[PDB]
């Protein structure tokens, strides 16, 4: 496994490069080198946007997945359309739990009540340049109750629910029709775990 | 089942503004877009972290069923991880005019000392598209893991990298346990866990 711990790095300072809705910070630090020495002072620009809870809504009776569609303007330059098919997800505020955020977002974004839950995994989105961590849960849902247009319109959140079979959702990953990290990770996990999960929940 | 509802015809990007430029940039996108229930939104603004795009290489030895991992410090992991040194895939920024495959092969040499034989695409994904434009394109690359050792990276760029070789099964168990928890490695190793049997047959023929 890994070689060094937090005993082996010192963050000297952090400087706010930009403060707005999100922040960009310059971390200044030194760290041990694999050759046995210490680095000089290194600086890295880090996008600070908090952390997220992600919910894979899975109906184990029907073997169906609920997806939410909404515009993500950052996708525009590299994608055929900025409207993406994604997992229910939202930002975790101070003092909130991953699971409470997932439930609230499932109601706001898909009109869905959630039953049992299990962790999938918690990942760093792109740790060379952002601190963001996203914690994914699978949540038991009745996909027949998932339909229509949701999102908080007063916060400019316009979301369309789509229900697909599990195998259909995974085919959409393999074809590139679903191509955001949270959904790819959740759906590849589901393809590796669905047999045991369906047995546990039925 | 149809799929997505709207296209680039259905959004108007009114303006982009660079709010910060250094090594990376933070841009403000200003736009309006079609709504599912009919009309057009008002003007919306979003802050978008712009850092270009990346090529990622999963180094897989199909003879030995082994993967090569690279270890380096990622200081952004500090606040939410036990250690900021992460076990990762070979990966590099794509510059103008260079292909995913060109970058993946070059970085495999610079970061791990690895010659790569055949390659195949895995997936191309958006890292976190609510706040960053970054797209990463993953290939799997054929390597001899018995050649993989030592300390690499470009010292002139303060890039200090240690090579590790483990079985595919160990790498995947480390994903399950949270010891590998960066998106590119999670996606690549979950793909490998779903596809390794056919891949080994293809590459040892
Ligand atoms: N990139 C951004 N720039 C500015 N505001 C944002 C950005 N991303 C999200 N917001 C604000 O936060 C709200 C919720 O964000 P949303 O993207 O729906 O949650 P998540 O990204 O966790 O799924 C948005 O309606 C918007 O007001
Ligand atoms: N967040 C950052 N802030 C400042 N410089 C960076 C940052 N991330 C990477 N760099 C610089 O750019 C180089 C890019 O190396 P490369 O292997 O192409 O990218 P990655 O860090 O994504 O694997 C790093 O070795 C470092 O010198
Ligand atoms: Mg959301
Ligand atoms: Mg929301
Ligand atoms: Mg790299
Ligand atoms: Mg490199």
């Amino acid at each position: 496994g890994i070689t060094f711990s937090k005993n082996d790095v010192e963050i000297i300072a952090r400087e706010t490069l930009y403060r707005g809705f999100f922040s960009l910070d310059l971390y200044r630090f030194r760290h041990r080198l694999f050759n046995g020495g210490m680095s000089g002072e290194i600086t890295r620009e880090i996008f600070e946007r908090g952390h997220a809870a992600v919910l894979l809504p899975f109906d184990p009776v029907r073997d169906e997945v609920v997806l939410v569609e909404q515009i993500r303007i950052a996708a525009y330059d590299t994608s055929e359309s900025p409207w993406l098919l994604e997992m229910v997800a939202g930002m975790i505020e101070a003092g909130e739990t991953v699971e409470d955020v997932a439930r609230r977002e499932a109601l706001e974004e898909a009109g869905l009540e959630v039953g049992r839950t299990k962790p999938i995994l918690s990942y760093l989105a792109s740790p060379g340049g952002t601190s963001e961590r996203l914690s994914i849960l699978v949540g038991e849902v009745d996909a027949s109750t998932a339909k229509g247009i949701h999102g908080l319109a007063e916060e400019n959140e316009d979301i369309r629910v789509h229900v697909v079979s599990r195998e259909q959702a995974y085919q959409w990953v393999e074809e590139g029709k679903i191509d955001n990290a949270a959904s790819v990770i959740a759906l590849q996990w589901l393809q590796l775990h669905y047999h045991n999960l369906r047995n546990e929940w039925t």
